[PDB]
Formats: C-alpha cells, structure tokens, sequence
C-alpha cells in the first residue's frame, strides 16, 4: 500500500535484483509493474536509472517513474505491465513458425535500438522478454540493460555464447546476438537449444553442433579442452538441422548465420533485420 497512487500491490515474481509487484495506477485505471530495490548496490542502481530513463522504443518495456520513500520522485521503478513472459508462453509448447518469426523480428528491432544507443542486454533469456499475447507484441525487459563500456548459482548460463563461456566478464553486442539465436531456436522447438549443467558441458554441446572455422578459435579451444578438439572442426557431429528436425530450411539457414562460433562471422541485429527471412515485415 506504498503511496496513494499505487493500490492493490500483488507479487509477480523475482528479478536478479529485487521483487516485482503488480499494482493498479489510481490516476489512470491501468495496471503497472513495480520493481523494489534494496553500498555497491547504490552505484549499480544509479547507472541502471540513467540508461533506462533515456530509452524509448516499441520493443523495450516502458519505464514510467523512479520513486523512493512511498511515491517520491529503497527505490521503486514503475514500468508498463505486460501480460506474461516468453518463458511462460514456451512452457505450454513450441510456437507456430509465424509467431516465432514475428517475435524474433521484434527482439531484433529492440536489440538494433539499444545497440545503436551503445547499451547491451547482459541477461537476454525468455524470462526477460515480455509478451502481450493479444497484440503479439514482444518487449525487452529493462533489468540487465548496461553501457557497453551473491546468487551466482541462480544466473542462467544456457544463452551464453562460446566467447562468453571462455571470457566470462567481457560483454559485447555480439553476445546478445548469440542469445537471440538461442531464443529463436527455443521458440521453434519449445526446448532449450544448449542445456549444459556447467560451462564445460555447455561448450561440449555447442561444439557438437556449431562449426569452428577459424584457426585462432580452434587454437584457443585446444588449450581449454584438448580431448573434444579434432583436426577438422568445420563439420559438427550433430549439426543445427538435426537439433531442429521439424522446422523449415529457411529458419535453420537464418539461424546458422546467427549461431556462428566467432562473433566476426555473426550477423549484427541490423544485418539480421535486412536478411530476406526478416525483411518480410515491410
Ligand atoms: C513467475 N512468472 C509468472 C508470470 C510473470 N509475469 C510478469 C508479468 N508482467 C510484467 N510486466 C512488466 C514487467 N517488467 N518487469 N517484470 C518482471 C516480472 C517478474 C520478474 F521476475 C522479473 C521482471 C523483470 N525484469 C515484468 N512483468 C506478467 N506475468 C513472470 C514471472
């Protein structure tokens, strides 16, 4: 019951920072999502506020207000209420190719925007992608958004690129592109593309399906895991076509251009939108 504006406070879940509540705005009779934030946390909240406050795109969750002691402009981030998240949608099964393709287009539009603003998403995963099922609108959650320049066991590693498994602190625009490809594959199958228990099993799963076409990358992998490194890494044992058996050639071909081992062969959000597979939303 914090403030006179935000009534009927009901929990929605838990973010990587704090709790999320669902509340009704008293000014306009429309629902909002409020993030409560409980030092090193003070510096981390200051950066997050400055960024998300200046971003406004159709595929980025809208941030309405920044509050503190009960409606004063701990911190409270008031943002738009979305019907559900992608994780919830995919728990009910895979999507029709037309829906996976439409959400991928929106995800890429949202990424092209934040990348253009030199912001990246450090935690791109289906739980951070919000959906309004009637409108078929996908929006990228604000938590995780950062400038390009405790509870560790609870952070998801399944959408991490091979480069991010090898250099865990270095974040780039390309790492978001890998996660976008993993999310697309998951929308089509309903299953996690690479579901490794630890960083070692993860890399082994990717290496079973993704070709290593550069000697620099193969030399780097030979130092980390010599046993599962062959002389010809150009031909995986279980390629992407085998991991997505029911889905179309067009979709697998597009995904093969995103799920590249090296960030230098990978399509940027802008290049992926220009690809004939995405360019169909004129
Ligand atoms: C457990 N499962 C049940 C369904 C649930 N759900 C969430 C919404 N709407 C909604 N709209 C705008 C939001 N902005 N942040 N955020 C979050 C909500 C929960 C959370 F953990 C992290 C974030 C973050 N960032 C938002 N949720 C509708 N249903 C998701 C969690």
């Amino acid at each position: 019951d914090l403030g006179s504006r935000y009534m009927d406070l009901k929990p929605l879940g838990c973010g990587g920072n704090g709790l999320v509540f669902s509340a009704v705005d008293n000014d306009c009779d429309k629902r909002v999502a409020i993030k409560k934030i409980v030092p090193q946390s003070v510096k981390h909240a200051l950066r997050e506020i400055k960024i998300i406050r200046r971003l406004d795109h159709d595929n980025i969750v809208k941030v309405f207000e920044i509050l503190g002691p009960s409606g004063s402009q701990s911190v409270y981030i008031v943002q738009e209420y979305m019907e559900t998240d992608l994780a919830n949608v995919l728990e009910q099964g895979p999507l029709l190719e037309e829906h996976a393709r439409l959400f991928m287009y929106q995800l890429l539009r949202g990424l092209k925007y934040i990348h253009s603003a030199n912001v990246l998403h450090r935690d791109l995963k289906p739980a951070n992608l919000f959906i309004n099922t009637e409108d078929l609108v996908l929006k990228i959650g604000d938590f995780g958004l950062a400038r390009i320049m405790l509870s560790e066991g609870l952070v998801t590693k399944w959408y991490r690129s091979p480069r991010l498994l090898l250099s865990p602190n270095n974040y780039t625009k390309a790492i978001d592109m890998w996660a976008a490809g993993c999310i697309f594959a998951e929308m089509l199958t309903g299953k996690t593309l690479f579901a490794g228990a630890h960083e070692l099993e993860q890399m082994q799963l990717i290496l079973e399906s993704i070709p290593v076409v550069h000697e620099e990358d193969r030399q780097e992998l030979l130092s980390v895991i010599p046993v599962y490194i062959r002389n010809d890494m150009t031909e995986p044992h279980k390629p992407l076509t085998q991991l997505l058996p029911g889905i179309s050639r067009e979709a697998v071909d597009f995904l093969e251009q995103i799920l590249t081992f090296s960030p230098m062969d990978r399509l940027t959000a802008e290049e992926a939108l220009s690809h004939p597979y995405m360019s169909i939303y004129s």
